[PDB]
């Protein structure tokens, strides 16, 4: 969670007269896990065709099953997924193991595992969703604002465009914060704004070209004034009303299952298969990773 | 073919039926041909006295068409040209059931 | 074609980074330009803008190349140019070699 | 069993020729093909969604 604040003055008198320590021992934050099947189902009479390019109709299917789980974790550990689950408060609990589930033997609810946006320090919940309309609570150990809503200050507050500046105050926040992140992702619809940050209008910031057969418009680092290098990178798998500042350490894929390919019962018309992944998201602290939403000034 | 929408809500329960998924088929695409020709005929009324320049006009004039056609295969293959025939959208009906 | 005015046929000064990006969230990997020598002034003219925001610097060089060869899009994916005579002045075309 | 063999190959050898008779049956009567292509027999004409 955090250390303990300053507290301002420490002068002393020659006693201290506590009240036990003031320790405010650590917090402890959990996480779940969900499933991923991506169910196929084919016909008996459509797996000996032809097949001209696709062959083996039912492997082909498994394969572009795969490639499509693939890609739907690639989205959800992303996304703005909430921690759903039965259980609230005894999520240990492993001697009573929450009595109020069992006898029922089918009240099982849908295993939803915490997003990236739900991890990092959020500040609310616009109903299902982490919001992207407010910025998040105060670090107590420094003041320290690792969501952060754009205000677009580039702009008559009217049109829709994502801020060109803000984010240094955010590496600002994470420096406050110790963050030591060097990473930022970004969705390609917004690549243009740190392109242009190679320009602008008030004539200060220009591109050269000393007879080059070359145009080069592209940027894939940044420093900020506090001597933080960042490196970008692109990624389609994002919203794009949405930045993150990731750091490999801080951030770990958990797995309890790994994709395993088989099949469910028989005695029907069909051939059924299926896939099963079971995948969950951890996190180091909330408050060191950064997100940025994006939207225009009230 | 073309994969489908990466899903954002799968959250399926344990202990549970699999049921059905969505699938999609192959799409499948077609075109046409084209044929190119040349002609490089000759008298042959030459040949007999002694040719000055070059020789062999006939091989002159063919290697001549040759460059030809292939600048012009390079044309039309760059420039744009819908898939004109003679079916009138009939492509997908071969063997046409209307010899008329 | 808005930054030119009307009087141009038509071409883009920022939109070709449009195309860029719709290739990339499609999938193609294609990095080539192909282009007619008509409408080739216009892509040496992407060094230098009327805008306060690119220009040239010669410092008392004895050379002078308004030429361009090679693009870059924000995404990363570098673009080669070639100048193809056979092609029509009212197109331009990003592929890849192997996709035809 | 005694004569019945057994309770699997027997039912299944039966139903076997249950369903040759069927079959010879259903195509000596005479029916003309009804299957949904509608002249798209050939041209193979993947299954066109929707």
């Amino acid at each position: 969670d955090a250390l303990a604040s300053v507290d301002g003055n420490n002068a002393h008198v020659e006693g201290s007269r506590a009240e036990d320590g003031e320790m405010k021992p650590t917090v402890i934050k959990s996480n779940v896990t969900q499933i991923l099947r991506k169910v196929v189902r084919v016909s008996d009479t459509a797996n000996t065709t032809a097949n001209y390019g696709r062959g083996r109709e039912l492997m082909y299917q498994l394969e572009k099953k795969g490639k499509e789980i693939k890609r739907d974790l690639e989205k959800i550990l992303l996304s703005g997924q909430a921690r759903t689950d039965v259980l609230a408060d005894q999520y240990l609990t492993n001697s009573a193991a929450d009595p109020a589930v069992a006898g029922l033997n089918d009240t099982h609810a849908a295993r939803k595992t915490g997003a990236f946006q739900f991890l990092c320090a959020h500040g609310g919940l616009a109903g299902g969703v982490v919001d992207k309309t407010k910025n998040g609570p105060a670090d107590p150990d420094t003041g320290a604002v690792t969501v952060k809503v754009a205000q677009n200050a580039s702009n008559p507050t009217t049109n829709i465009g994502f801020d060109e500046a803000d984010i240094f105050d955010m590496t600002l926040q994470l420096y406050t914060a110790g963050s030591e992140a060097d990473i930022i992702m970004i969705n390609p619809a917004h690549a243009k704004i740190f392109a242009g940050l190679q320009e602008n209008t008030q004539g200060s910031r220009k591109r050269i070209f000393e007879n080059t057969k070359q145009f080069i418009y592209e940027v894939n680092s940044i420093t900020d004034p506090l001597g933080q290098s960042y490196k970008i990178i692109v990624n389609r798998w994002m919203p794009t009303d949405a930045v993150y500042f990731f750091r490999s350490a801080d951030w770990t894929q958990m797995v309890l299952r790994a994709p395993k390919r088989t099949e469910l019962a028989k005695d029907g018309s069909y051939e059924k298969w299926m896939i099963e992944m079971e995948v969950g998201l951890r996190h180091r602290n909330p408050y060191a990773s950064g997100v940025l939403f994006t939207a225009a000034g009230k």
